[PDB]
């Protein structure tokens, strides 16, 4: 049924720049599945089953991304998507850098190494967060108008479906 899987968290990011681009993307006849951006506790097997059928990924990169193993997961299983090429991944930096993410600096990174202390995957996942921003990408600064990147996404998109 979607088209476009949404990978991002944080409640805040749902109700702001991410309702702008989920109403402008249906707007533009896009269906889109949300990602579980609270982390409620929806099945992980379902996710990543959602995100295997997307022919398009956004990976909202964020400061908030990192606190949660289970995106991280999620992370790893559209790398591996994109690598075998069943998948379309665009990541979009928000309000951060790629660099920041390749590198895992800053909270993003503070917060990636608290979440995967001690967890023997934490190598397989630094590797997947310095890979994934080889692809080119979209970025949404502290000075972006929110209106006109979101008008960026929407043309990547349409791009990527035809």
């Amino acid at each position: 049924q979607h088209q476009v899987f949404i990978n991002f968290r944080g409640a805040d990011l749902r109700r702001r720049f991410v309702s702008h681009l989920v109403t402008a993307l249906k707007l533009n006849n896009i269906n889109v599945f949300i990602d579980d951006y609270e982390d409620r506790g929806q099945p992980l097997d379902v996710l990543l089953k959602r995100i295997e059928e997307s022919k398009i990924v956004l990976a909202i990169f964020s400061g908030n991304y990192t606190e949660s193993v289970w995106c991280v997961r999620e992370l790893e299983k559209i790398k591996d998507c994109t690598d075998e090429g069943t998948l379309v991944a665009i990541p979009i930096f928000y309000k951060l850098e790629p660099s920041t993410v390749r590198d895992l600096k800053g909270k993003f990174g503070d917060r990636f190494r608290s979440m995967a202390k001690g967890d023997e995957r934490k190598k397989k996942w630094k590797e997947a967060f310095n890979l994934i921003p080889n692809i080119m990408g979209i970025i949404i600064d502290k000075k972006s108008v929110e209106s006109e990147k979101v008008n960026e996404i929407v043309k990547a998109v349409k791009t990527a479906l035809t």
